[PDB]
């Protein structure tokens, strides 16, 4: 995929932001930032230009799941590219996620190669 591509990290924790950016930075791409809650992600967002989000689920003042939800009833984003990445592993969140449209789903913690292989799938599934 093009490695320009523009990735919005979201996740309330700025440690996990960390990890998330240098396994991107180590797989190519280079072109990222950070958001601490869907508020702030959809401010951002508004920026224009973003390509690809990877989301927490549990954040303060608006979830992941509100956070996708509201991507994808958005005719400026409703196609925008959204991972979840998260501590939350049971079956029922997996299923919410993938109903609400999410593109993926991992599981944290996890290894570059989980990454890099999460983000070829949807690469190939999108056509990008
Ligand atoms: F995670 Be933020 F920096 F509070
Ligand atoms: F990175 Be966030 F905006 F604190
Ligand atoms: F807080 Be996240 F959902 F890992
Ligand atoms: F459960 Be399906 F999406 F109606
Ligand atoms: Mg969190």
């Amino acid at each position: 995929a093009d490695k320009e591509l523009k990735f919005l990290v979201v996740d309330d924790f700025s440690t996990m932001r960390r990890i998330v950016r240098n396994l991107l930075k180590e797989l190519g791409f280079n072109n990222v930032e950070e958001a601490e809650d869907g508020v702030d992600a959809l401010n951002k967002l508004q920026a224009g230009g973003y390509g690809f989000v990877i989301s927490d689920w549990n954040m303060p003042n608006m979830d992941g799941l509100e956070l996708l939800k509201t991507i994808r009833a958005d005719g400026a984003m409703s196609a925008l590219p959204v991972l979840m990445v998260t501590v939350e592993a049971k079956k029922e969140n997996i299923i919410a996620a993938a109903q609400a449209g999410a593109s993926g789903y991992v599981v944290k913690p996890f290894t570059a190669a989980t990454l890099e292989e999460k983000l070829n799938k949807i690469f190939e599934k999108l056509g990008m």
